[PDB]
């Protein structure tokens, strides 16, 4: 009964949300996570992204100067009014370092457009890479129209689909995700502090994502820590307090980490099986993945996870490619299939030639 625990999970205070392992992408808990909902700031992770993408792309590098035009001129705009801004002014030549820190510390609505001009030509074109990387990412309730987020009519996401911008930004563009553990930075001789709040949390190591308000989207958070081998995603949207605004995520992660591990039992171009080949160079197929198997489960059951597998065919028939598929690995706890990974060829196998 011990061993074999469900956890109940703990009541949260918002719209929507979820908790995901990053490493598995393993859903540990939600609620309402594909609901549509205003995304509000949390828009500028995907901004981020495209800014990301760009710079490992080597389209421009952090100490390249934006000279801003009269769209990022924040007093030049009333519809900036009431919201985050650096206070940008037509003219300033300012170091994408900067703008990248006015959009990733403090939310910068008139940096997102300096940056969205500088990278795309104008707002329109880079909210068509924003939406262009919705696509690439799969993302099947989100929808953007501005390049920060602020209320628009036809943009929304949902609670799962900015885990996974999350999970994207950890993972393919981790030079832009470094910045975001960044506690301030200074810009025209004012310091800036990261509102990431959950950052100066001692009890846990967050080093992102994004916090945000807008009055359509209530508190939004999309939160990521980590603890040893492990790093969760939470994201809740459309928190109902002030108070709940870090306190809601900090009850999902200490929960996460408390109730669930991160096991890595495969690696790539590792051994998991072998079998024999007909027609082959060599006489045995090296067999495993070709992608790192990192699974979630309960904490303290590592010991008691069993792999085995099957195969497709009942022979295996040079020649056979890299990467063939050939089979299936099942990972097992208290004899039950937990999950399933492709089972691959390590070595590519020619016909045999003599
Ligand atoms: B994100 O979630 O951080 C981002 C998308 N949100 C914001 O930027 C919100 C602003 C949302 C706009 C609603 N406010 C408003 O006044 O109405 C807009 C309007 C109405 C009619 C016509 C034209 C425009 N902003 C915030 O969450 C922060 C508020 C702001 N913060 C702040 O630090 O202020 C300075 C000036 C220092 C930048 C504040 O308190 O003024």
């Amino acid at each position: 009964n011990i061993k074999t625990m469900i956890p109940g999970v703990p009541q949260i205070d918002a719209e929507s949300y979820i908790l995901i392992d990053y490493n598995s992408g393993k859903v540990l808990a939600e609620q309402n996570a594909d609901v549509r909902r205003d995304p509000a700031s949390l828009t500028k992770m995907m901004t981020s992204y495209v800014i990301g993408q760009a710079m490992k792309a080597g389209k421009f590098k952090e100490t390249d100067l934006v000279t801003i035009g009269n769209d990022a001129w924040a007093t030049g705009n009333p519809v900036f009014k009431g919201s985050s801004l650096m206070f940008l002014k037509p003219g300033m030549q300012v170091p994408v370092s900067q703008l990248i820190r006015g959009i990733n510390l403090q939310s910068g609505n008139d940096a997102c457009v300096a940056m969205a001009d500088f990278a795309a030509g104008s707002q329109d074109a880079f909210v068509g890479l924003m939406n262009s990387y919705v696509n690439a990412l799969g993302l099947k309730n989100t929808h953007f129209q501005t390049v920060h987020g602020l209320d628009a009519d036809g943009q929304y996401s949902s609670a799962r689909d900015m885990a996974l911008i999350g999970q994207a930004l950890i993972r393919d563009v981790p030079n832009e995700y470094s910045i975001y553990k960044e506690k301030e930075f200074t810009f025209n001789g004012i310091r800036q502090l990261n509102r990431n709040g959950l950052l100066w949390d001692n009890s846990l190591n967050v080093d992102g994502i994004k916090t945000g308000h807008t009055d359509k989207a209530g508190y939004n958070l999309v939160a990521s820590a980590t603890e040893g081998q492990m790093r969760l995603i939470s994201a809740v949207m459309g928190g109902r307090t002030f108070k709940g605004r870090e306190a809601e995520s900090k009850k999902l992660l200490t929960w996460g980490f408390r109730f669930f591990e991160t096991v890595n039992p495969l690696k790539v171009g590792k051994e998991f099986a072998s079998e024999p080949v007909w027609f082959g160079d060599s006489d045995r197929a090296s067999l495993g993945v070709d992608k790192d198997v990192y699974l979630t489960i309960p904490r303290g059951r590592m010991k008691d996870l069993k792999a085995s597998y099957v195969l497709n065919s009942s022979e295996l028939h040079a020649p056979l490619q890299k990467n063939q598929v050939v089979g299936t690995i099942n990972f097992q706890l208290d004899g039950k299939t937990i999950e399933q990974r492709p089972l691959v060829v390590l070595q590519e196998i020619p016909e045999g030639n003599f």
